């Protein structure tokens, strides 16, 4: 049968089962309600910066149509809705003042989620830092940061948390240090040779600490603060690819596992053991910012859950360890990337380059965590697939890879909880096709498709799929 065996039963009592969206990917209303503009606003109005030279000022129009979408989630039988709160609709300049209109947006979904029996799992942060804070402090170089997002986060704690009652911090800071500082493809553009400035080499180590530190702060306030009386939860969401050695060899076996520390041990052993990975201090050096122990001990524990975003896996080839000048985050790995084991690749791609199907990645990444980190709660924050641009309606319909992809990924992924690991939910990525950064709508990434023309909703087969598969 389609579900292969899959229903809640399947999963453990109370496991919990979302939907997900970004507020720049579906709002739209970007430079409207009062809104003003994030580093991704100036980003996609850039000619080139984006596919089709796009933006997300109308997006999928969530902010007039969000009863409708909620609506459909509850009718696909989802438990929680993961959506982010874009920090420039409350305060426009990033600091000072309230924009009224935004709040009550918030209120209004959060609200409307609540009637309808959906539990809001709501980001603070997804890439859309204030233009003004970007302008005024230099965003993420600047340790000013925790300050101005620990304020940010204690309004939205005050003003929503008597109803929210799990939050996440930040999203994919990896991607934000990789793409905004390392390469220099995603805002600010920084990176050694970039028209913008930087040093590929130094920035994403200081823009990761930060992002660390600024978490750790704003859980710092939940708890001294707003736990007490509101008792919910505040995490981070991170991603992990995983990483599967080319071979056996000493030398495979390796690389492998420096890819991992790199990638999630980045965040990870900060977040659960106080301290970077000692593979980094080890080739890092002085380029790796030291956490005080005051610091350190800010920062351990300081999450509630870690929210995992799990797409894809890639075989990892070594080589011995060379004193090297630095010249990038990327590069400091040590690491080869191949595409193929034993002739076969590692699984198809999807329409995203970097995206192989590779269902067993799901179970790589979530018995990793539970066996090096003490197995912490993990939620499964983000997990699925894209399909071209050009296609028929009917064409997005029929997604009979992206149905085969949430049962083969779930099926991995239940393999692993029976084994053990302590995951508490899964959600997909997404609720809606959407604005997908500098893809733009060449993407397709929803369960249910959007016509950009018209904005009309239309489930996909692989949301009929989930209706089945979550039935009560
Ligand atoms: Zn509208």
């Amino acid at each position: 049968n389609w579900l292969g065996g899959l229903s809640r039963a399947a999963f453990p009592k109370r496991f919990v089962f979302g939907t997900v969206t970004s507020a720049y990917q579906v709002e739209g209303m970007a430079a409207s309600g009062g809104r003003g503009p994030s580093i991704w606003d100036a980003f996609a109005h850039t000619p080139g910066n984006v596919a089709g030279n796009q933006n997300g000022d109308v997006a999928t129009d969530q902010y007039h149509r969000y009863k409708e979408d909620v609506n459909l989630m509850k009718s696909l039988n989802f438990d929680a809705y993961r959506f982010s709160i874009s920090w420039s609709r409350i305060f426009p300049d990033g600091e000072g003042r309230v924009n009224q209109e935004g709040v009550a947006y918030y209120n209004n979904l959060i609200n409307y989620l609540l009637q309808k029996g959906i539990t809001p799992y709501v980001n603070l942060y997804h890439y859309d830092l204030p233009l003004a804070l970007e302008k005024k402090y230099g965003g993420w170089l600047n340790a000013k940061m925790a300050d101005l997002f620990t304020e940010y986060a204690d309004f939205c704690f005050k003003t929503f948390g008597n109803r929210v009652k799990h939050w996440f911090t930040f999203n994919q800071p990896r991607i934000v240090a990789l793409l905004g500082y390392d390469q220099g493809t995603n805002p600010p553009k920084r990176c050694t040779k970039c028209a913008a400035g930087g040093n590929s080499a130094t920035e994403p180590y200081i823009v990761a600490h930060n992002f660390l530190l600024s978490h750790a702060a704003a859980v710092a306030r939940y708890r001294t603060k707003y736990q007490a009386a509101q008792q919910g939860k505040v995490g981070i969401v991170l991603d992990f690819n995983w990483y599967e050695a080319l071979s056996n060899s000493t030398e495979d076996q390796a690389a492998a596992q420096r890819a991992r520390d790199f990638h999630i041990g980045w965040y990870l052993d900060p977040l659960i053991n106080g301290h970077y990975p000692q593979i980094m201090q080890d080739l890092v050096k002085d380029r790796l910012p030291k956490f005080t122990p005051e610091q350190a001990r800010l920062v351990k524990g300081s999450a509630d859950y870690i929210g995992i975003n799990q797409y894809t896996a890639s075989y990892m080839k070594g080589q011995q360890l060379m004193q090297q000048t630095p010249t990038s985050y990327s590069a400091d790995w040590q690491v080869t990337y191949v595409f193929a084991k034993n002739g076969k690749p590692i699984g198809p791609q999807a329409n995203s380059n970097w995206l192989y199907i590779v269902p067993w990645g799901m179970y790589g990444c979530v018995n990793y965590i539970k066996q090096k980190y003490g197995n912490p709660t993990v939620v499964i924050t983000e997990n699925g697939m894209d399909q071209p641009a050009n296609l028929s309606r009917d064409q997005y319909l029929r997604d009979t890879t992206r149905v085969h992809f949430y049962r083969s990924y779930l099926t991995q992924l239940k393999k692993a909880i029976d084994e053990g690991a302590n995951v508490a939910g899964y959600f997909a990525w997404s609720l809606l096709d959407n604005f997908e950064w500098l893809s733009g709508y060449t993407s397709k990434f929803g369960i249910v498709y959007v016509d950009f023309n018209t904005l009309e909703r239309h489930p996909k087969a692989s949301a009929y799929w989930f209706r089945d598969m979550l039935k009560h």
